[PDB]
């Protein structure tokens, strides 16, 4: 019993975190086999953050311009290349702590764990979601760049996010491990801003199912809804559309609880209309949207 | 910027988790040096559950009654004893991954990270607080017993909690690593219930400071208060008394934000008496009390381990 924001154990990632220094700039890198991955903006100069040309900046670098430190050991850079917005530093030693891993690009609504690091050293671990507007609502300070997001279903680390920058509302933008940004963001100082965000509806429904599994039914009602009427209402509260794919994904939790997916939709419609009237759901006074259906099944098992 | 519920990195603890089996019961153990720690209730049968004589049950046990598995390797048990409600199994191999560590007993209101484990395998990590009623609001399923809670200081793991059991409301009870229960609970199947809980005042103030640091200011006001007046309000709303030591502990955040602990106390007093008026603080519509002052300082300053 109980229901918590739960991250994956971070040890397999901790063993991959290094410090990368170029000039006066220091940030984090991810050391897998003989490669260190980091944001290419480590080579951006202080004097021109507005319109860097990374191809031209990188061709000017020697291997010895990159200082990589793994705990107390200097690692020797022996080659470098850029892939999209990620820099790949080849080093002369493979990380003996490299876990089983893969790179995955995730969709909005997906959750992952973040290991926040500074100077190559871990600070803490928390759970995030890729928001519909392709930001994450992280907790990241100056120098957190290069920290990564990951999942560890079935002993394989799936790296899905590398942190690059902070946007003006204090939310965060980054890339997959192939260096492609999530969303329309770019790695330079521009006026770019996050779009209006919206609530991840399928996740709210999953969390209501978690509440029922945990023994709380107060928010249910006697009604149902069509999928289209639900979306017409939910969008007036800046909720994302619920698709038939989402309805299918919720099938298992519906089956476990006995509550049809569209009956749970009717409950959510009523909660948006009424609020919680001084009550809570799984200890929260707002509707939570950073647990996926998969997360709920994993944690409630 | 941003502010999240944040756990300590769990790697040093993951390397200590093993599976412990006695009879038909499996749960988790903590392998440090050449000793495995786990709940003594591992030796209870379903008959013994109601009124176990742990002295007699242990005497009846021998070393081979305990199977210890570190991943796929069996650890040979070469001795066994009990300390309070914790069983200690001596094994023939020191854990090569043992971190620098201490056993620490924490106070109500203090937070810690939990590494939830099943069958000796780490499954997830979360942050929680020791409630004033000495329960924890954990997330634990059958077989989670022996999962541990911890803090890290530099390179040193302070183990503070071992999970033992679930109470009827779905909250959790356990011990320190010397086997002393937190709270008035016993490791047997009997009538036991969490007492009425209160809110951890110093932690709410810390979280209000975190909110100010992150630009959430609507709840600040011109007023200040005194400890005595505030504590009369706290008692009314089932908040823990605020002591002068709490004020001193917040001193930093007080000096940094420009809001004195008694000035912030005036914000909290008004929030208790009037509510939030439809607004949120740091993404919450409730007053959050599971961040300590130290948690806020570490997250807002980026302390590493
Ligand atoms: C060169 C480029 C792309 C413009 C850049 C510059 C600085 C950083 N930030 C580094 O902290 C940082 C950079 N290198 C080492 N640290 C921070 C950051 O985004 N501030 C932004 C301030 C507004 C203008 C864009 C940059 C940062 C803060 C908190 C959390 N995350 C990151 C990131 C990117
Ligand atoms: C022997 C004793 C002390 C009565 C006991 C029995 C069972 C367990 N529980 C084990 O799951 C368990 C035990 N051994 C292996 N697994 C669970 C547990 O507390 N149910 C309680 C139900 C009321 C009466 C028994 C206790 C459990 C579930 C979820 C989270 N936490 C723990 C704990 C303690
Ligand atoms: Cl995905
Ligand atoms: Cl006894
Ligand atoms: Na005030």
């Amino acid at each position: 019993s109980g229901f918590r924001k739960m991250a994956f154990p971070s040890g397999k990632v901790e063993g991959c975190m290094v410090q990368v220094t170029c000039g006066t700039t220091t940030l984090n890198g991810l050391w897998l086999d003989d490669v260190v991955y980091c944001p290419r903006h480590v080579i951006c100069t202080s004097e021109d953050m507005l319109n860097p040309n990374y191809e031209d900046l990188l061709i000017r670098k020697s291997n010895h311009n990159f200082l990589v430190q793994a705990g107390n050991v200097q690692l020797r850079v022996i080659g470098h290349s850029m892939q999209n917005c990620v820099l790949k530093l080849k080093v002369d030693t493979a990380n003996p702590k490299t876990p089983k891993y893969k790179f995955v690009r995730i969709q909005p609504g997906q959750t992952f764990s973040v290991l926040a690091c500074y100077n190559g050293s871990p600070s803490g671990v928390y759970q995030c979601a890729m928001r519909p507007n392709f930001t994450i609502k992280g907790s990241f300070l100056n120098g957190s760049c290069g920290s990564v997001g990951f999942n560890i279903d079935y002993d394989c680390v799936s790296f899905c996010y590398m942190h690059h920058m902070e946007l003006p509302t204090g939310v965060h933008a980054g890339t997959d491990l192939e260096g492609n940004f999530y969303g329309p963001f770019v790695d330079r100082q521009t006026a770019q801003a996050a779009g209006t965000d919206t609530t991840i509806t399928v996740n709210v429904l999953a969390w209501l199912y978690a509440a029922v599994i945990n023994g709380d039914r107060w928010f249910l009602n006697r009604f149902t809804t069509t999928l289209n009427d639900f979306n017409l209402v939910a969008m007036k509260y800046n909720y994302e559309p619920l698709t038939q794919d989402h309805v299918d994904i919720l099938g298992p939790l519906s089956a476990q609880t006995g509550i049809a997916v569209l009956d749970m939709c009717a409950s959510l419609k009523e909660l948006l209309q009424n609020g919680m009237n001084g009550r809570t759901i799984l200890g929260s006074a707002l509707l939570e949207d950073e647990f996926t259906p998969f997360d709920v099944v994993r944690q409630c098992s």
